[PDB]
C-alpha cells in the first residue's frame, strides 16, 4: 500500500515559506504575532490560565528553516493552533482577535491550492 510521505527540508521550505511571508507582511496585522507570548510584558498576567500550548510566527519560522516539519500538516496544524489561541484568549471586539480573523482569512486562501499541490 501507498505508505505517507515524509518530505526534504528544502521542498517544504519552497513550497510552505511563501504562506508565512504572506502573514508577516500585514502590519499591523501580524505585529501581535511575531514573538512568543511574554504574559509580563504584555500585562496579561492570567494568558496562561485560558492556553496551554503556545505558539507564534517566530517558532514556525525556526521550525521550517531547521527542518524540524516531515509533513506539511504538521505546519498548518501549528499556523491553526497560533490562531485559535488568539481567538480564545482575546475578547471579539480586540484588535489581537480582529488581526487574527482578517490573518486567518488571508492564510486559507494562501495554503488551500499550495496542499492540493503536495504528496
Ligand atoms: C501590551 O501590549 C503592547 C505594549 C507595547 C507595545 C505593543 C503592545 N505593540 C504590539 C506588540 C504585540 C502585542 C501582543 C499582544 C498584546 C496584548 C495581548 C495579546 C497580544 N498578542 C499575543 C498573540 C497574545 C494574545 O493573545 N493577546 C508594539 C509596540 C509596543
Amino acid at each position: 500500500s501507498m505508505r505517507k510521505k515524509i518530505f526534504k527540508p528544502e521542498e517544504l521550505r519552497q513550497a510552505l515559506m511563501p504562506t508565512l511571508e504572506a502573514l508577516y507582511r500585514q502590519d499591523p496585522e501580524s505585529l501581535p504575532f511575531r514573538q512568543p507570548v511574554d504574559p509580563q510584558l504584555l500585562g496579561i498576567p492570567d494568558y496562561f490560565d485560558i492556553v496551554k500550548n503556545p505558539m507564534d510566527l517566530s517558532t514556525i519560522k525556526r521550525k521550517l528553516d531547521t527542518g524540524q516539519y516531515q509533513e506539511p500538516w504538521q505546519y498548518v496544524d501549528d499556523v491553526w493552533l497560533m490562531f485559535n489561541n488568539a481567538w480564545l484568549y482575546n475578547r471579539k471586539t480586540s484588535r489581537v482577535y480582529k488581526f487574527c480573523s482578517k490573518l486567518a482569512e488571508v492564510f486559507e486562501q494562501e495554503i488551500d491550492p499550495v496542499m492540493q499541490s503536495l504528496g
